[PDB]
DNA sequence: TGACTCTTTT
DNA sequence: AAAGAGTCAG
């Protein structure tokens, strides 16, 4: 392939100082925190150019320019840029299109994940995968200076071509402004979410650490007494050759491998011997101190002793963040030993609070919008207790018939309609058969005809069109809708059926933290968002600042969107993330 | 290195 | 429904 024309500047210009051009500020560390920048590319109508970052970043002009909200840029994934600079004390400004995001809007199913994917969407292929050029695992490494510099033209040009394309597309499909006011405003706000990042009390986190390495050495070695030997307990194949042929135990569920494990398996097996309780005892411990204890500390920054998570915003189907390094989004809270854990999540200045939100059934409310269901809409207009209520529907009884067994299963069935899973996933988490399982659905549909028509009706959307869509314009295609597997068929109904239940919650809190934001700087407060868990939003501030955000934070979330329901937030603050509940 | 298994959250 | 730790092939 002949070389891509570009200049190899050795000094910033003004003809790179255009107010468009495509970007490149190309952090090739997969954690972009406090992490090099390799080199930069820009675009223009001028020309092609390569920058050194030593060069680029030293220049005033050059940084003026990364400033100035009037001059354009056209980037992918715009916030690791945006964070590596502001570890390096640069704000980035101006980012008006980010291709990253809007292959993301376009079909979240293609997992992009670099530029050449995004331009092979558009048959564009003058531009070489990043794995390709850095390579991969132990191999990853940045190339010499020719080769670098032009890839990072390549992606420029790519991202300069293509530009036009994209956002016609998306223009096509109503999701201009899903891009221009959502996902990319909402991009600068995660980045500066990361960047702050948030405070953890390390001294407890080890201490805690060490009381389960004594609780886990008496555990371990009583399970060595009951088995009659040392073996490796988080060995699932040893653990399955103790129990299924030492031991004799039933085998109830196997898996491709061999015996299933599972602790779903194992609290049925407790009766036959007093091992299991132990082996359940020990992998929850376990759980907590490598995953949580360890786990955390090991990404626990020295300098500033916060963890810096990153928000994947381009990876899940139904428009939901993750985020890595460490996931904050599954810190234990069901159960209290677990739960302790959000003790050592702390504020990071003294004299300031956790403050947290929390939508209250926020899918179940979109659905009762969504579907206009008669009985669920009142449900949540009376502001009742959505699992009792669908509980004295399907049983037929009065409120106070119904038992906590009643609610439970009621509860059960909600989840199932919220994450749409099948009823033989129904009836493996109440533990009952698919037959029962089907007869609650049924009585379920009968108590609200309107969502079991809303399942009939966008099931019947999804195989017209192709594709579901979110309240704000997200998108899900759905090719197996028609396949004549029952399986792959069915799974694709449900995930009809789910996403824009999901996908709607995911648009509103999106939503809600950009009002926020907003709001917070009108009010001149100094409250920061450092956190997103799905349905609830985690900020610190001062003290003094806990009232007005008591009524601030839920009005704000409240008012994101104004659906046919109430939406309902709950919150609380305390001097950890444990006690913000 | 990657397939597997298991566990935590919403 | 949909990140990460550990084990065990290759
Ligand atoms: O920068 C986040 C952004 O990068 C992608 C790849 O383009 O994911 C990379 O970064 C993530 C966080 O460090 C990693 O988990 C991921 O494995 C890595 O490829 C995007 O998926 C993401 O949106
Ligand atoms: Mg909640």
């Amino acid at each position: 392939t002949a070389k891509m024309a570009f200049t190899l500047a050795d000094r910033v210009t003004e003809e790179m100082l255009a107010d468009k051009a495509a970007l490149v500020v190309e952090v090739v560390e997969e954690n972009y925190h406090d992490a090099p920048i390799v080199g930069i590319a820009v675009v223009n109508e001028h020309g092609r150019f390569f920058l050194r970052p030593e060069t680029a970043l030293a220049d005033p002009q050059f940084v003026a320019w990364l400033g100035d909200e009037t001059k354009k840029k056209s980037m992918f994934d715009s916030k690791r840029a945006a964070v590596a600079l502001k570890w390096k004390g640069i704000e980035l400004c101006g980012v008006s299109f980010d291709l990253l995001l809007a292959a993301y809007l376009l079909d979240p199913a293609q997992g992009v994940d670099d530029v050449a994917a995004a331009a092979k969407m558009k048959q564009y292929e003058a531009v070489r995968p990043d794995e390709a050029v850095y390579g991969k695992g132990a191999k990853r490494a940045v190339p010499d200076e020719p080769v670098l510099a032009e890839h990072l033209v390549r992606k420029a040009a790519a991202i300069w071509a293509l530009e036009r394309p994209f956002l016609d597309e998306l223009r096509r499909n109503e999701q201009d402004r899903l891009l221009v006011e959502l996902e990319q405003p909402l991009s600068s706000i995660l980045a500066e979410m990361e960047f702050a990042g948030v405070k953890v009390d390390t001294k407890r986190l080890e201490q805690m650490g060490e009381e389960l390495a004594e609780q886990l050495r008496t555990v371990e070695q009583r399970i060595y007494e009951l088995a009659g030997q040392e073996f490796n307990i988080n060995s699932p194949k040893q653990l399955g050759v103790i129990l299924f042929e030492k031991l004799q135990l039933p085998v109830l569920k196997k898996s491709k491998t061999g015996y299933s494990t599972s602790a779903d398996v194992l609290e049925k097996l407790a009766p036959y011997h007093e091992i299991v309780e132990n082996i359940l005892h020990y992998r929850q411990l376990g759980k907590l101190q490598s995953t949580y204890i360890e786990g955390l500390l090991k990404v626990v920054r020295p300098d500033t002793k916060k963890v810096h998570t990153i928000f994947n915003q381009a990876l899940t189907q139904t428009g939901r963040l993750s985020s890595t390094e460490p996931n904050l989004q599954n810190i234990p809270i069901r159960l209290e030993e677990g739960r302790k854990i959000r003790q050592a999540f702390v504020p990071s200045e003294s004299d300031w609070l956790i403050f947290a939100a929390d939508y209250s059934q926020i899918e179940l409310r979109v659905l009762a919008h969504i579907a206009e269901d008669d009985n669920l809409m009142e449900a949540f207009r009376r502001d009742l207790d959505i699992h009792t209520k669908t509980a004295m529907d399907i049983f037929q009884v009065s409120e106070d018939e119904v038992t906590p067994n009643m609610r439970r299963q009621a509860k059960a069935v909600n989840f199932g309609i919220v994450y749409g899973i099948s009823d033989y996933g129904l009836a493996q988490n109440l533990n009952i058969s698919r037959k029962e399982a089907a007869e609650f659905i049924e009585r379920y549909f009968e108590s609200f005809p309107g969502v079991k028509r809303y399942m009939e009706n966008i099931v019947q959307e999804a195989k017209q069109k192709g594709y579901v869509t979110t309240l704000l314009h997200r998108r899900r295609y759905l090719p197996d809708i028609t396949s004549r597997n029952f399986n792959v068929r069915s799974f694709a109904e449900r995930m009809a059926m789910n996403t824009p239940i999901q996908g709607s919650a995911a648009d509103i809190i999106k939503k809600a933290m950009i009002d926020l934001n907003a709001r917070l700087k009108e009010e001149r407060l100094q409250a920061r968002l450092l956190l997103q868990v799905h349905d609830e939003l985690i900020l610190e501030a001062p003290k003094e600042e806990m009232e007005r955000l008591c009524r601030l934070v839920p009005e704000v979330m409240e008012q994101a969107v104004t659906l046919r329901v109430p939406l309902k937030v709950d919150y609380h603050y305390g001097s950890t993330w444990y006690d913000a509940k």
